[PDB]
Order: C-alpha cells, then sequence, then structure tokens
C-alpha cells in the first residue's frame, strides 16, 4: 500500500496535543461577550468573518500529519455538538482540549488509560444527571427572549424578533432565516401555503402592479397529469364562468392547446383564470397536490387508482380559496375552505410518517408539507450593508434560533459557566472502584472550571480568581462578563439551554477520553 | 482539506493593515483636483489609465495571503459604494483605512472590539442623520451643471453637455454614453423611434439622394410571422393603392414571392411600398412590434392568441405615420398617430415590469423599449485622439453623469469634505453607554477629517492645518483645492450629492469596523 | 485574480521612460536622409529591413513589465499616426519621448500634471492653428513630384513614377503597389474592370493570337449560382444569337451539361459565347458580381431573396460591354454601359465602408472592389533582386504615395522640421491661466525643435546648433540635411504635407501628455 | 546652469568680442565691464596639459593589464 510512519509514546502524545491546542486556541477567542471574530480565507472571494466555533474548526487543517490528527478529532467534537444542538461548539472545544491535556499528563507506566476513560464517563453521567435536576422548564415568553439575546452575543433586537416570531407561529413552529436586503431585520409571517412556481403564460396578470395575478374567492382545479386538450379543460371553465368566480389551474403542466384556450378567453371578454404547474418534482407532488386538495376541499384528478377524470367535474369537486396571489416565480394560496376536521387527520398521518422513517431527504420534504399547511411559517430577513457583515450577523442569528428551540423542549440553567460549576459537589460523593477511575473523576472535576475561566480570560480579568469567588458565593450568583461584576443570573437574564450544555460536555468527554488511551500513531508518508 | 496556516493577535493585524494601507495609498492619489492618474497593466493590449477608485482597487491583488485579505475587504467597500451610488469610491477607501488603522491601535487586552463596533455604528447613524438635516434639494439647472462639473474633475464642458442633455430630455430621462470618433464631444438627441434594420430590396429607393426610401403620411402593416405568399399580402396593398398613400411592411421577413410582388408593383406604375424585417431577435420582437403598433395605431398580425390574419385587413387596421425614412441598415418611424392616452398606459406597464424583475438582459431590452418609445433619449459621443484617452474621459463622464442623477433624487451638500467636517458637532453630544462605545465614537470623530485632509495633502499643502482653519471658520466656508484658498462653496460651485457622501461613509464604516474585531486569521498554504 | 506588483512615484516614472527612451532611441536613427535601416528578425524566414517607424515600433516588445508600458504607449502613438495619415511615424515618436521626458521632470510635489496636460493641449491647438495659416495648397504637378521624392527618402525615380501615375488616373484615383518581379519599377495603367480568372474551355479562342477570346458589343450574363442544366442556359443564348451579339457568361461555374452546349454551338456554326467563373471566393463574389452588374447594367441571377431565375431572362436584363478580352488566367471588361450616376453612388458606398471598419481582410477585398470597379487604375510593380530589398523599397513607395495623397487634399508646408520651428512665435503670445499651464506651453515650446534637431544629429552634425541658426534666419531658409548647407526650401524642393505634420504632433501630444500624469503603476507578476 | 549648451555657445560666437554668458544672472553681458575674467596662465596650462596627455591616449592600439587575481 502506501508507505507509513509510526510514532510511540510521549512523542506522539505531544504532537497530537500540539494539534489540539492550536485549533482550540483559535476558537477559544470567540467565547462569550468580549470574544473576538476570526477571519477565514475563502479560496475564491471575499473572506468569512465568523464567531461560530465550528466554522473556525472545520477550516483549520494542518500540514503535519500528527497535529492534523489532533485537529480532526477536535473538529469531530465541534461538529457532533453542532448537529445535535446547534450552539455551544466553543464550549465543547475548550472542554475537549482540557480533557486531552489533563489526560496526557496522568499517563505513566503503571496507569491504565482505558480505566481512566471509564472513570471520566462515570463522572460525566453524574453531572448531566445533576444538570437535569437543577433544570427548570421555560414558561414565560420573556425567558425565550433572554435565551435568544444571550446566545446571539447580546444583541437585544434579535431576542425580541425571535420571541415575537415564536409567539405568532408556536414554540415548535417553523422559523427560517434568509439573506435580507434592507438595513434592518424583518419578521414576515407567511399565511397559508406557497410553492416556488409561477404562472405559465404572462397574460394572466390582472394586477397592473408588480407582475401579479390576484384573485379573491376562486375555485381550484388540481390535476395530477397534464391538461393537454381543449376537451378536458372546457367543463371546469364552464363551471367557473357560470358561478362567476375566477379559477386557478394547478396541474403537472398546461399543454399549448388548452393553454391557447385559456389565454384566448382571458384576453377577450375576460374570463378570470390562471395556470401553474405542480410544486414537484416527482412522487412528492403526488402527495403535495393531495395536501393542497384537502386543505381547500376538492379532488386531485387523474389519480392512479381513483383516476378522477377532468371531463366530469362538479362545483363541489373544485377547491375554494378566499384569496389567490401568483407572481412570475411563485404562487400563494391563503384561506382554503378545506373542512379543518380533515386537514388535521392529514397532519397526523404525515407526522406518523416521519416518526417511522429517516432518510435526511424524505424527512426533509416531509417537514416541508407540515409547515406549508397549518400555522404559517416565519422568515427572518436580516439587515446589513455589505455581504461579509450579513453572513456574520446570520451565523449569530441561527445560533440564537437553535438555542431557543433547544430550550423550549429541555429547560434552562444558569449561564457563564455557572451551570457546570454548580455540579462539582455532585462529583465529590462518587466513590471510585479503583485508583484509575478516581483519576478520571478528578480530570472532569478540573475540567468543569474551564468555561467560566475562559470567559473571564477573554474579558481581560483573572480567570481562576473569578471562578473561585463564584463557587464561594451563593447558588444563584455568578459572573456577568460584560458588566464585569457578580450578579444573580435569572433576575439579570443570563441563562443557557440545558440541552446545549450537556451535549457539548458529552461529545467533548466522549471523544477526548478516547484520545487519551492512545499509545501509537500511524500516519501516511508526506510524499509531496 | 487544504493545509492551512493561522496567525494570532498583533502579528496578523499588522499584515492585514499593510494590505489595507497599500491598496489605499494606491487609490488615495486619485482624489480631488490635483489628484493623479494610475496606469494599470492590461493583460492583452495597451494599458488603462484611470482616476476612478474601483478600477484601481479591483485591479490590485496581492501575493501574500494576509495582505490580500486586507486588499479584498477594501475592494468590497469600493465596490459596494460604486454599485449603490456611482461615485465616491476613493472617499470610501480612505475612510475605510482610517477606521482600520485607528482600530488596530485601541485593541488592548481589556478592550472589547465588538462594543467598539457598536459605538462606531452609533456614531455613523447620528452623522448620516445630520447630513440629512443640513442637506438641501437640487432645484436650479445651474446646480445640475455644477454637480456634473465637479465630479468630472473640474471639466466644465462635461458639466454643460450633461446639463444640456438633461434639460432637453428630463432630469430622469435616458442619457447614454458611447465611444465617440470625432475630436469633440457631441450631444445627439434621438427624437422618435428607430431600429437597426434596413429595407430588403434596393429598388424601393425613391429619393435620388443617399440611398433612402422616404415617405410622408404612410400606412403601416405589422406582421409577427413571415409574409410568404401573394395571398396574404395582396389585400393590404389594395388598401394602400386605393387610398393612394405609401405603405411600410414591418414583418419577421418578406418571402421571395410576396417580395417579388412588392418589387414588381414598385418598378412599374409606381405603387409606394417598402419592406423591413423585425427588430429582433426572438421573444423580444413580439413585444416590440406590439409597442410599435400602439405607437402608430393598429394591430400586429398573426399574433399567437389573437392571430389577427393578413387576409382580412382594413384601413383602420393599418398604422399611420407622418413621415418614414429607411436606409440600407436602419428604419425610423417619427410621428405615429397613436392615441397618446394609451401609449402612456403602455409606458407605465413596461416601467413596472422592470421594477419587478432583473436579469441584466430582460432589463436591458426592457429599457430599450422605454427609450425607443418615450421622450427622445440623449446620447453622448466623446471625442479624443487616441483610445486610452477616450476610456479615461469616459470613466469621468459616467462618474459625472451618475452624480447628477444621485443629486436630483437626494439633495446636495457642501464639498471638499466640508460635508462631513460640518457633522462633528453632532458627535460631540453623543452620550456613550460605556467605555468601549466611547472609543468608537472617537474613532469616527477623527475619521471625519480624513477626506478634506487627503485633498489638501494631494494639493501639496499641510493637510490638518487646512482642516483646522475650516472648522474655526463659518459654516459655508471651506477649501477650494484648485484655487488654493478659502471660499464660500455654493456661490463658488463646490457641492456633492448627499447620497454619495452617506453611502461612501456607510459602506466603509460597516466593513472596516468588523475587520477591527478580529483576533485570528486562517489562510491557505501558498504551496507553489 | 492574478498577483500584481505596484510601484509608486519617481521609481515607476523612471522605468516607463526607460522603455520610451529605448523604443524611441531605436527609431530615431531612421529619420530624414542619412537615416539608417533597422533589421528585424522574422520568427520564420529572412529578416525585414525597414526604415518605417511603425514596423520598428510594433516589433519591439520588452521583457520588464514597466519598460513595456512605456513601449506600448509609444506604439499607440506611432500606430494612430500611421492609420490617420500614412507617414510621419518617426516624427511622432521623438515628439512623444520629448513630451514624456520633459514631463517626467517638472513633476514636483506642488505641480498638477492634469493642468500641465491642459496647457500642453492648449499649446498643440494653437500650433496646429498656425500650420494651417502658413499652409498653401498644392497646385502644380511638380509639387506632387517633390512631395513624393522627399518622403521616399530622396529617390527621384519614385517621384516621377508617382507623379506620372497620378496624372493619368487623377489625384484622387486608385494607385496600388505590388511585389514586382523585374529589376526596375513599372507603371501599368489598367483600363476598365479585371479579375484574375480565365475562360473555362480553351475552345472559345477566336483570336488566332496569344490565346485570347476577344469580343465587341457583347451581352453579359451574371449568375450567382452554377449554370447546371441545359434548361437554364438556352434562353440567354437565344437572346444573344437573336440580336446578333456575342455573350459572356460569368457564373459561379458552368456545369458540363450547359458547357457541352456552349462549346458545341461554338465549334459549329460559331455562336460567339465565352464563360468564366466568378472572382471569388465566398461571400465577396456575392458583392463583387453585383458591383460588376451595375457597372454594365443588368441583374445577377439566382439571388438569395430576389431569386431572379435564369429561365426568364430579357435583353435589357443582360449587361452590355463595349469590348471583352479573356485570356487563360484573367478576364477584362472595358466599357460597361452601366448608368454611371449610380456606380458613383456605389463607389461612395464602398469607400465609407472601409473608413468605418478595418480587419486586414474585409478592408483588403474592400479595396479590391474599388479598383476593380473604377475606370482605369495605376499599379506599381517594384523591381529588385531579393525579397528583403523589395519589401524595403516597397515600404518607402507607400509612404511617398500616402504623402502625395495627403498633400493634394490638405496643403503643404516647409520641410526638415522647419514647419514646426516656424510656429514657436505663436506660443510666445499665449497667456497661461496658471503656473501649470505655463509649464505645459514650455514643454511644447521645447519639443518643437526636436525634429530638425534629430535630423541634424543623424546627419553627423550638432543638432541644436543647426536649430538655432535656422530660427535666426529668414522664414524660407533652413537646412538641407543631404547637401549639408542652408537653402530656400520650396525653390529647392523640400516640403511635407500639413496633414502628416499636424497629426504627428497631435497624436504624440495626446498620448504622452497623459503618460506624464501618472503616479502609480500596477503590473501583473512575471511568474515564469 | 540648466540651459542648452551649444545654443549659448553659438549665440556667443555670433556676438561681439567682449560679449558672452554670465551663467549666474543667466544672460549675455560685456565681461570686463561686468567682471568675469580669468588668468591667461590658468587657461593655457589647462589646455596644454589636457591636449598633451589626451592626444597620446588616442595613439594606442593595444592595452596590457595585470590579471585581477583576488
Ligand atoms: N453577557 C454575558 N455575561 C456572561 N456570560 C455570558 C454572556 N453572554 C454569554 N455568556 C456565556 O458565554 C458562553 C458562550 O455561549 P455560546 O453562544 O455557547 O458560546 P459562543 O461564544 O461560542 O457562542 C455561554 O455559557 C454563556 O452563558
Ligand atoms: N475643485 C475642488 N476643490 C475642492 N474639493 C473638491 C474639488 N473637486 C472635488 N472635490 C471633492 O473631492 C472629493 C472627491 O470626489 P470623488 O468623485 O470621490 O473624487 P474621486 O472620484 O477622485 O474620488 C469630493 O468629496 C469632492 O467634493
Ligand atoms: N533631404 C532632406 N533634407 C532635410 N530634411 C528632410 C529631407 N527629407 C526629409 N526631410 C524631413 O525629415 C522629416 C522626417 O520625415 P519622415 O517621413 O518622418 O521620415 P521617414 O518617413 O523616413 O520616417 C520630415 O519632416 C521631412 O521634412
Ligand atoms: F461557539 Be458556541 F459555544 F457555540
Ligand atoms: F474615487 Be471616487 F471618490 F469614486
Ligand atoms: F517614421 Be516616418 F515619419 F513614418
Ligand atoms: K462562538
Ligand atoms: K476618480
Ligand atoms: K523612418
Ligand atoms: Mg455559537
Ligand atoms: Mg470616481
Ligand atoms: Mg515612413
Amino acid at each position: 500500500g502506501s508507505a507509513k510512519d509510526v510514532k510511540f509514546g510521549a512523542d506522539a502524545r505531544a504532537l497530537m496535543l500540539q494539534g489540539v491546542d492550536l485549533l482550540a486556541d483559535a476558537v477559544a477567542v470567540t467565547m462569550g461577550p468580549k470574544g473576538r471574530t476570526v477571519i477565514i480565507e475563502q479560496s475564491w472571494g471575499s473572506p468569512k468573518v465568523t464567531k461560530d466555533g465550528v466554522t473556525v474548526a472545520k477550516s483549520i487543517d494542518l500540514k503535519d500529519k500528527y497535529k492534523n490528527i489532533g485537529a480532526k478529532l477536535v473538529q469531530d467534537v465541534a461538529n457532533n455538538t453542532n448537529e445535535e444542538a446547534g450552539d455551544g461548539t466553543t464550549t465543547a472545544t475548550v472542554l475537549a482540549r482540557s480533557i486531552a491535556k489533563e489526560g496526557f499528563e496522568k499517563i505513566s507506566k503503571g496507569a491504565n488509560p482505558v480505566e481512566i476513560r471509564r472513570g471520566v464517563m462515570l463522572a460525566v453521567d453524574a453531572v448531566i444527571a445533576e444538570l437535569k435536576k437543577q433544570s427548570k422548564p421555560v414558561t414565560t415568553p420573556e425567558e425565550i427572549a433572554q435565551v435568544a439575546t444571550i446566545s446571539a452575543n447580546g444583541d437585544k433586537e434579535i431576542g425580541n424578533i425571535i420571541s415575537d416570531a415564536m409567539k405568532k407561529v408556536g414554540r415548535k413552529g417553523v422559523i427560517t432565516v434568509k439573506d435580507g436586503k434592507t438595513l434592518n431585520d424583518e419578521l414576515e409571517i407567511i399565511e397559508g401555503m406557497k410553492f416556488d412556481r409561477g404562472y405559465i403564460s404572462p397574460y394572466f396578470i390582472n394586477t397592473s402592479k408588480g407582475q401579479k395575478c390576484e384573485f379573491q374567492d376562486a375555485y381550484v382545479l388540481l390535476s395530477e397529469k397534464k391538461i393537454s386538450s381543449i376537451q378536458s379543460i372546457v367543463p371546469a371553465l364552464e363551471i367557473a364562468n357560470a358561478h362567476r368566480k375566477p379559477l386557478v389551474i394547478i396541474a403537472e403542466d398546461v399543454d399549448g392547446e388548452a393553454l391557447s384556450t385559456l389565454v384566448l378567453n382571458r384576453l377577450k371578454v375576460g374570463l378570470q383564470v390562471v395556470a401553474v404547474k405542480a410544486p414537484g418534482f416527482g412522487d412528492n407532488r403526488k402527495n403535495q397536490l393531495k395536501d393542497m386538495a384537502i386543505a381547500t376541499g376538492g379532488a386531485v384528478f387523474g389519480e392512479e387508482g381513483l383516476t378522477l377524470n377532468l371531463e366530469d367535474v362538479q362545483p363541489h369537486d373544485l377547491g375554494k380559496v378566499g384569496e389567490v396571489i401568483v407572481t412570475k416565480d411563485d404562487a400563494m394560496l391563503l384561506k382554503g375552505k378545506g373542512d379543518k376536521a380533515q386537514i388535521e387527520k392529514r397532519i397526523q398521518e404525515i407526522i406518523e410518517q416521519l416518526d417511522v422513517t429517516t432518510s435526511e431527504y424524505e424527512k426533509e420534504k416531509l417537514n416541508e408539507r407540515l409547515a406549508k399547511l397549518s400555522d404559517g411559517v416565519a422568515v427572518l430577513k436580516v439587515g446589513g450593508t455589505s455581504d461579509v457583515e450579513v453572513n456574520e450577523k446570520k451565523d449569530r442569528v441561527t445560533d440564537a434560533l437553535n438555542a431557543t428551540r433547544a430550550a423550549v423542549e429541555e429547560g434552562i440553567v444558569l449561564g457563564g459557566g455557572c451551570a457546570l460549576l454548580r455540579c462539582i459537589p455532585a462529583l465529590d460523593s462518587l466513590t471510585p472502584a479503583n485508583e484509575d477511575q478516581k483519576i478520571g473523576i478528578e480530570i472532569i472535576k478540573r475540567t468543569l472550571k474551564i468555561p467560566a475561566m475562559t470567559i473571564a480570560k477573554n474579558a481581560g480579568v483573572e480567570g481562576s480568581l473569578i471562578v473561585e469567588k463564584i463557587m464561594q458565593s451563593s447558588s444563584e450568583v455568578g459572573y456577568d462578563a460584560m458588566a464585569g461584576d457578580f450578579v444573580n443570573m435569572v433576575e439579570k437574564g443570563i441563562i443557557d439551554p440545558t440541552k446545549v450544555v450537556r451535549t457539548a460536555l458529552l461529545d467533548a468527554a466522549g471523544v477526548a477520553s478516547l484520545l487519551t488511551t492512545a499509545e501509537v500513531v500511524v500516519t501516511e508518508i508526506p510524499k509531496e
């Protein structure tokens, strides 16, 4: 195969620990307030300017093979935490390094690194079991605003926007962020359903405005397969013209012949119609048109084993929507009169359909159908003046938005590091089975101070001195690293999700305590 | 991934600031009168010779990875200002460097660069709020001549041509510049309609002059698809011969058969006809022939979903024009009797169709339809003796022309930098929330002096000395850097659009105050 | 993008001027009599041996990035002058360098190069305004003989040949030069039209002479596409035989079926016909046969969108010519009865088409159509024994021929440089607006002595001493650099076109006075 | 002095016998009246020492030099 190079013992430990220290010194500066950004060279355009501690970690790839092993294993810590919780990735990386450093010190000839690993995990289990006890559910809509304000680097506008969006959509609603264009942030609460597809012919525009077709109290014709002929399309339009209401035609496509009839009747006397294709792309639209059908109340035509055909339609067989808006790239149905008692049964089917399966894409479009249908979705167009700014402000908004959605399900706990500092008394009652498990528990006991310590450090004060004066203090008191003094937390509004705290700790301790059991390292030769 | 290299703290700050200082020293020389040109090597031919601070900034790309980071982020400022306002890009780059340099000094261990950022933006909000107070709208057509004269590097011919072109077309008309051929500048005001296409057969020439077919009070036949046969063409000519008026035939093409008919009846007894193809090329001509129709009063034949056919024409179904001029490469319709009340409704449609969309090509041919139809457009053929010369003057004409269109919409304000210098008293009443925001406000208070200071520096005098004596002086007094003495401004005619001043400041402060929050820089390894 | 390297201030100035000084030192040696040749290596064959200052300027491309910028900007001066006038390229380059050198000295910290530029152009405008006063039209045919003899480097045979060719064709006729084969120069005056293509079958020879087909008062049949079948050719012959006149058949080709008929009717009773293909090769013949048509009066058959077919011809539809001469390799039509008032409109059409465009091949075959069309034309087959000689002597003839045609339209003036020396008094009455415009006027005032000075220098004498002794002398007295003594000029026959003198000054002053405005230079890195 | 050399020399030789160039004021003057003079001894030895030495250098056809070892 490929020529390799092996290194044993303390030499390899040091080099890997050198790789860990570098990638963690790069990210540790981005912690808490008074943290500082990191500029990353993009290979093509203007550079990134981040504060998120995974963008910093996934970039840093080191030349040396052994230091790079350290970097990769810290990258995997930072990434496991991000996907699981969405914030707290700096918190994990400093905890990972601290367990690595303290581990590559206790490795003498008589020590057993694997029992040390077992002791670390006993300590970690005990501490996340202590977090859940001192956890408390988030109840008031003000605690939502605080969690957001904190994880957004203390930007209070962000906190009010995410709290407002979560009152008007539901705490488990669908908030999603976009690249805004204006200078300020905007909360847009979409009402109804909308799909990324516009009218076929630019003759349906009846608005004399920004290229819109706008209807009220329309019928809906849902077709699975194409509407080719003049034959299949005529009966529906006779219904629409007779009842004197507009008509929307959502089909796989409108062929040129039925299209030519639609355009004709629009331009003279002036029948009110409009056509758009289906949302797409394949098997999905077959479910989503059916979703559209029952949301409005009607039937999808051409169905496989029902094959409702177009030639025999009836006015109850058409859906009804209060307002219809269609532009050159997107259509919106708003107030479907769809017998809510039945659209709710649909919601229950789709939610059971996701609990069953997972494919990262079947579950993706699955959630698209839920959100599109009921409570409407919120979007957060962020302001800014230049690109790199918007991209920075956007990394902070998503970290705040993940924090709030991870807090509403699993409660809040003190911040500034005090969450973990208030767990050390839990470790002081463990009775280890042997000497090596005692070493592991002592490793975590030291490591729990790292978060509070690294925040004070970036603030410019003595880290460990602040950590001690916190522990001596009462249970609700800790350090506000912005104001630079000690405060009650919840009264002052410093809190963190318990989910982000425990997953960061658990992913760090998980990977770090395994690195420390190594004795050999095998690397590819660095040919050229 | 790619082997990377990280640098921390003061070392990295220094390297990026070196990249910034270089790219800004290169562009700063091109400021104000007595500014100086910059020769840029073009990779293929003779070099460019500019004074615009984006051609200078976008060209300069650096070898070192860290210096290039500084340069790229200054290109982004200069570019954001150009697209948003069209002038003021040097003003942006020097303001940017001043905010970076002043920022890479206050970064001690206890400073919070992110709060300093917040203070910088507090200062910028208050100052653009003060510019808007001391601003005034542009009213007299002498103020238009002045703004144009200033932004053209003090070339008064440019000021008179643009004011003349803007008086005869409207302050929001359509002026466009071209590479002239003569030695002097020319203002050509196209009045009416014209498209770049001539007659098919050189037998329609009835002029006994420079190869022209020239008619008065003619009919117009607008056909979308080809005129193949004798059958479809014959009825229109019977109308033309019966009423005894000439006829123009604007179609996609005139086939050899209908063509052989047209030439025959022209060469004997002497029916007055002439034919041309459509403007082109594809979907566009379909709208553009429709535009011509309502401009003259008639109907496009063969239309998709109207299919007005040629066999049943009627004399009212033909357009009418006062005079028709057709050469071997272009046709001009002048005085269409087209029911102006309806073509204005058309104009309003096309203007909303551009405000809605943008594709750089749909919006291109879109403006072609306004101009071709609307109040005659002005075109400016610039003189010169050699090519590199014309490209310089053309960079200056466009910056002069962009400035006037940014003054007519958003008012004017003092020039020479005095616009910003007259805002410092606004900053002196800010009450910063903490120490870090106070640092930011002082950063801006110093930076506001940079524009006036860099103009005096380029003039060969002491920069800060001129700045001090201006502030001591009255509100209308400041420095004329060409005459080299202090003057009232508006009476002397030194003014700038408020839009260019505010966007230059805002794009610089936005980008620069984020660079100064950095603590780490990660760059790809420079392999070879 | 590509890594670039910037240089500021005097360093950059020095290097560019080194490039200007190099490219201009190389060319100055080819000036006036006693100038000297320049050997250029051709990458493929035997080298060039020139005296023209554009062949020398366009070759020299420099290694260093900064020296090459200077070289290119002097190339642009020499090229703009050649295209505008056809001679005077050495005069321009020494004037360009002199303005560059004198410009890269006065650039101190307080000087404004842009105002110096304005003064330079004020001075150039005033001096080209003085040339036209002291200009006088060329009237006698001996002044033509002198203008030609001078710019041909004092070759008196060249002067007599060009004067003779211009007497027999008109001073604005079409003279054109070719690579002769003999040892001496030859003046051949073609009469009528001619193309390099002979009869198809060697049976049309009715001459009993040197292999010629010779007709008088013939018809002409012009076909764009081939004459394939017996069907298309017979009616034309029926007409030609009916009226009892010969017939010429100019088509893309005469296929073997129609050919066997033409030859058959030729060999028995003796119908007078003859066939030749078109001039060629592709799109050109489509225009060139049409040119031939209107010159004789008729129609080209098979046309694209007129498709005049061969089957329906008529005797007015055939061209008529006074005499027809066809050999084995070329055909000549002489006295086309073509309603000349329109071929003149055609000639004016083709002449404007070349002034508009240039492609070295569109303009090449373009000139083929003028001469082929015009009545008569002169050609000058130059002698010589080897190629490099002919290429040289041919370079001098064209410069003489451009000179005489530039004198007949715009008058003559004293020579040897004395034309400009006699303009300095105009500069001494300018009143400059400021110090910088004063600096510029002095730049030109110094620069006007350069031509006389560089000619005396090359003659082996002291340059400025000859310049001084001229200015003290009367207005008609100056220096004959061949005889080496002072003479009246017009009596002695040393004169230059005013068009060549003024364009030389103006293109140099334009470009150089812009180079002298530079303060930064941006160049691509020279990787490898 | 910053002017064209041979041009001043020509305008001097054209002039009268006492007229020449004062290079400080930058104009032509009578000399003794204005006070520009030099000893005849210094002029003649300068020419004679130069012409002597130089006119022998120009008679050379070969040059022999010691090798520049190091
Ligand atoms: N104003 C503040 N005062 C004190 N501690 C804070 C403040 N804001 C955030 N923190 C703490 O800093 C830590 C960093 O939060 P998180 O967003 O996970 O880290 P990062 O800075 O990497 O985003 C959290 O534990 C949080 O409690
Ligand atoms: N003649 C002048 N005297 C004093 N100041 C001037 C003069 N002309 C322009 N300025 C000022 O110089 C600044 C440069 O304007 P801008 O169009 O950005 O020039 P550049 O394009 O070189 O950057 C403006 O703020 C303008 O008001
Ligand atoms: N015999 C001559 N004596 C003095 N001056 C001359 C003579 N012949 C030409 N000249 C001058 O030399 C100048 C340079 O002419 P140009 O055409 O540029 O030379 P070339 O064509 O060889 O480059 C012209 O202005 C011309 O008047
Ligand atoms: F960088 Be944070 F702790 F997600
Ligand atoms: F360089 Be300018 F201020 F656009
Ligand atoms: F060099 Be010459 F005047 F064309
Ligand atoms: K972070
Ligand atoms: K500029
Ligand atoms: K020459
Ligand atoms: Mg984060
Ligand atoms: Mg500009
Ligand atoms: Mg020449």
